[PDB]
């Protein structure tokens, strides 16, 4: 319906070329936005690095005032954008508004976060008395542009969360939204444009990452790059970035270890909660169950039961499961559902597809030859796997290159710690589902699932760098 | 003449093949190091990653005492290992031995450093009021397997500053020396194999860089590179790296900023020890003075003075100027000596060859069109730059594409703080030549200079990953 | 004149006496206060206590909103209430709303400050092998009740720097205004119960010393004490509190260290602004000028030009000299003034006194055996003390009982930090008047000046304790 427009350098630019994005549920035009040229990009980046001096030399307290002013923005607008966030990704109309207020708590965390800010004073007399009058004032610094690229399953969440840490810092920022959620960060970015950020120190950049995308990334004139998206895409932004540093946050393939003294129902309703979350389409999903045989048969009946009582319908609706993101994504599921099906694998729960729109299906009597134990499906299916030891369910979790998150079900925690310590992920959550909140906390991966730790405090720390001044008292 | 070997798994193992090594001062035979094949390579790497779990699994001061051991070991043959690594970097004798005696306060303050990780513990009402009852205890974890690649003019102190921090952490080490330095790696090698580092912990691969350089980077079985050298093979590394942690301190072309208040005996002193040691092959070394005109002609003298005292020779006699590491090297210094002639720049002192012995030549009124003025020599040779403005030695120094260290030399420290904000480097010296000491205080490089921040603790945090366990609270 | 109440537990109460409360300036009655008796502080500290349990189990954030709140409040009241302040402790009427505005700062920032407060996860295998499994999970909690004990010339700002520390935390206070400037702390407390402060979380006691002064502080209910004021009184509050935890911010002398090398107009200026700011009447200001005596004849003619033109008269024109608290602090000023002039001192600016009015004298040749060398005047009265070393200075500075801060005028800052370091105060200042801000850096007296640190972290800090949960993992 509208022609959506990029922010560069304090201004609202159209290009040549644009794309039509169209609801994935229902088909209709939901507007345009920029295809952007190289050229374009090179504009980008040099509006941003003429502005990055004065706005480093801003004081905190100034560089915060911005973001708290774009927050308030947000939850003023939150029906707004999340009405058509809802549409542009298929996602649940409240839980649409659910990301704008997540997104607006973030930005004003990260602001109070990064304003206190300190450095610290080393003691050469620390390490040789001959030197205990030298010492080293060390304070914290920008790392420069930060090129910032967000996913299609939370395009405002997973762009206010890297956009607010780096501005806080002092550092200046590029967004790259998905195609496929654009006009979802470009209303983002209208919260930041209408709160008076300075020119230049917030842009965005539109177009096809598939013909676009390694030229914004290798560019000289980025000096980070904090990427969310896809194992493969992330694997060549990590080639093309050289020595340059970035944080990944890639996919996830996470475990839910049930042992035999764990409350079968509640874990049944956590993996459930966890797993089909906006149709699966979730990097910290439970995607796989590892359960101890005794107690396999009474959590695959909880959960079957679970499942069944899912709503399979419209984002309008609010259905649990909505259609999933584009027809390529539904035929990915449906062959690692047909792959389980041809091998052998008992299906809980029914598979059907009516357009992209797939029922979850539940599967028991996985085994390790099968795709749906491995591949990260992005779409409402969960493996359920049978083991018989504890050491199984760690074998089994670790031989994964996926290292997002893992959950642990059961009573005994000071045998869940150690455990945890074991499994190759970020975080391991206790008789809970896995998830990146709160906001606060840690959220890393290991293996291929990313690189760099995040969570707000350590965005902040990841987008700086240090600064060292020595000098000897007298 | 011996055949050293290589630690491999608690075993001592020659090759097949081998690579002699010969004293660059004097063509002396000194031994000779094996040329280890990519099976070998695979073996080490195997060897590492079966001991990391048993590894990690000790308590921090078991891991504390094995490095303590190595380092006693270092201090009682510090002269003999000393006399070699004089013998095969060309490096004065004292400052050889005294070489490895920091490695052994480095290993020791590592250890001590390593054993007081700490993590913490986050609230989840401190960002929502409905998770308050949530907590994250986040503890610090290993990353596994480092590799160690050290530098020719630093062979044990760079090995060492990469070996303790790793080792304490809980990680698993394999060195990679230089070749020319290899045999002072593998003495290394020797003491903590004598203080009973468990097998497999700790590992060295010796063979060319050219030859297996790339391989042993890009094995996937390494989950970090720790590296030190040129600027070129740093950038590679970075590619080969892909989403892998790395750390890199790469080239640099230091800048000596003398203002007209300057104490110009004090800036001299500094900048012929800083910009000589070593024959200039130190990265932290002086290796551009950019001096306001009013002061340039008196410093010029006062520098020319000391440089006409350093005395040049052999490195078994403690000379301040022996020949560099090969052929290459001075001829490449030779070819910058000359573009400065040629180009109209005023040698002060005079440029004389024997072999690879190049006493040091300085210059006066070098121009930004000379190759002296931004390469980075590597070689006994200090340009000076005169700037009639601080606004224009600013500009200067962060025209080069390295940005290690930069030092002030004046009496104005609030003006001097204020230049320190706007030069693109790590660390910069107020009245004293540019360091890496002490080696608690944070050692970092911009831009082309490097990756991470090394130093003792900022290395053990670097190699180092973070485990968030999550519960409620009931 | 309005009649004022006391917040007790949620409501507001009378007592049976009264306190009148008069302007310094000019004897206008301004209101009353309740006369608290000992029955009714039982009232207030058992409502405390009361509410505790469910004031400390909300989430940080739940408290930080109430305290946001209250600073709103307090900025759209600025000018309300920074009247009545400037009236009842005769504080110039811009300088009164000024106190206000950096309350409601203060409080903000304390807010954000608290609610990011993390604990500790610690290894017990950094101590030892055989513990390496066990670890201790360290969070923060409240210290309790606080009795917060608010100043005379800081009655709000120095009130708010307690209560919202104290709040965030989880602790429960109990505000004890100076009678002189009591309408002014529950004019503060409007604003809390406004914001809608639970029932109890925050309560005021005001009261004549001769019933209740000692009875407050020895009262068991009390956890902690938070107290400004003179040092005499501090010292038995000290004794009072037995082993309860406390918090002294009390009297100053502040020597201000000229050396040669200083620019002495900046010097001068700093000087006058920060000894005759609000007539002296300052624990943190400068009181006493050590000059070296080369400089001293043109320093001292600098100061004295600022000081003749400084304007004398009433709060309500904003006068930079305002009358005195009371006639017992104005005797004492002229007191000093006569042995100053008693004993040869120059009098570089002529003393007047109209009622309590004193106008600002300026001493030179001042030595140690007069009163003025020493004693807090708390009046507008400074002196000027020749030196012949740097050592000497120190000596004299250090030879005072007080210890709060202290400015040193050069243009050499190595050295400047070697005074620093041996001078016995809390906060040197280079190049620059003594101050409390800014109010996130430390602010903290040596040996009389009192005890704990302030600032707001440290505040926050000092008002917590820890209790630590320690398992092993299996
Ligand atoms: N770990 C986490 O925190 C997290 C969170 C959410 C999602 N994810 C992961 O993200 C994946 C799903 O999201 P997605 O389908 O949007 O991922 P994707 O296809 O990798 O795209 C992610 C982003 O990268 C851009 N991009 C594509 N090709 C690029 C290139 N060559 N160079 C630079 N940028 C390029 C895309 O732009 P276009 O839209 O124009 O292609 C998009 O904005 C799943 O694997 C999921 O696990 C991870
Ligand atoms: N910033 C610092 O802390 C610091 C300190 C010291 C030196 N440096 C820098 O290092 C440079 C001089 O040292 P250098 O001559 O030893 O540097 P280099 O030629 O880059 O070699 C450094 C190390 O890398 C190895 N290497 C060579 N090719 C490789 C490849 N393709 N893949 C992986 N590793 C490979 C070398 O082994 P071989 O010997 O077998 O080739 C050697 O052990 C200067 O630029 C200096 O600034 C920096
Ligand atoms: O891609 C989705 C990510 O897992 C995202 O963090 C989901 O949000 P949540 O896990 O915080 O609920």
């Amino acid at each position: 319906a509208k022609q959506y427009k990029n922010l560069v350098n304090g201004e609202w630019k159209l290009s040549e070329n644009e794309i039509t994005i169209y609801a994935p549920a229902t088909g209709e035009e939901l507007g345009s936005v920029p295809a952007m040229t190289q050229a374009e990009v090179d504009a980008v980046y040099a509006s941003a690095k003429k502005a990055l001096s004065d706005w480093r030399t801003l004081s905190y307290v100034e560089r915060a005032a911005y973001l708290h002013k774009a927050a308030d923005i947000l939850v003023r607008d939150a029906e707004k954008i999340g009405a058509i966030l809802s549409k542009e990704v298929a996602k649940g109309h409240k839980a649409a508004v659910s990301e704008v207020i997540r997104t607006a708590e973030i930005i004003n965390y990260a602001a109070e976060e990064g304003l206190r800010m300190e450095g610290e004073v080393l003691e050469g007399g620390s390490f040789e008395a001959a030197s205990k009058k030298k010492i080293a004032i060390v304070r914290r610094e920008p790392v420069g542009l930060v090129l910032a690229i967000s996913p299609f399953n939370y395009p405002v969440n997973l762009a206010g969360s890297k956009i607010a840490p780096a501005l806080i810092a002092g550092n200046v920022v590029a967004l790259k939204p998905p195609t496929q959620g654009s006009i979802s960060g470009l209303l983002l970015a209208e919260a930041f444009a209408e709160a008076g950020i300075p020119a230049g120190v917030f842009n965005t950049i539109t177009g096809r990452g598939s013909v676009i995308g390694d030229y914004i990334v290798e560019h000289e004139a980025v000096n980070f790059i904090n990427f969310t998206g896809s194992t493969p895409i992330g694997e060549g932004i990590g080639k093309l970035a050289g020595m340059r540093p970035i944080m990944l946050e890639l996919g996830g393939k996470d475990s839910a270890i049930v042992l035999e003294d764990a409350d079968l129902a509640l874990a049944a309703k956590n993996i459930v909660a966890g797993a089909f979350g906006y149709s699966g389409q979730r990097s910290t999903a439970v995607k796989r169950v590892l359960v101890m045989d005794k107690v396999a048969d009474q959590l695959a009946a909880e959960i079957k039961t679970l499942v069944e009582k899912l709503s399979v319908g419209m984002p309008e609706d609010d259905a649990d499961i909505t259609p999933l993101i584009d027809t390529s994504a539904a035929d990915f599921v449906e062959g690692l559902i047909k792959d389980a099906t041809d091998k052998g694998a008992t299906a809980l729960t029914a598979f059907n597809r009516e357009g992209n729109l797939i029922s979850p299906v539940l599967f028991d009597h996985v085994t390790t030859d099968m795709r749906l134990a491995w591949e990260e499906p992005f779409g409402p299916v969960l493996p359920i796997i049978r083991v018989t030891t504890v050491e199984e369910a760690i074998k089994i979790s670790n031989e994964s290159e996926y290292g997002l998150q893992a959950s642990i079900f059961t009573t005994n925690f000071p045998k869940a710690f150690g455990i945890a310590e074991q499994l190759e992920v970020g975080t391991v959550h206790l008789n809970n589902k896995t998830q990146r909140g709160t906001d606060n906390f840690p959220f890393l991966g290991a293996k291929k699932s990313g690189a760099g730790v995040q969570g707000v405090k350590y965005s902040i720390e990841a987008m700086t760098t240090v600064k060292s001044v020595v000098f000897d008292i007298q």
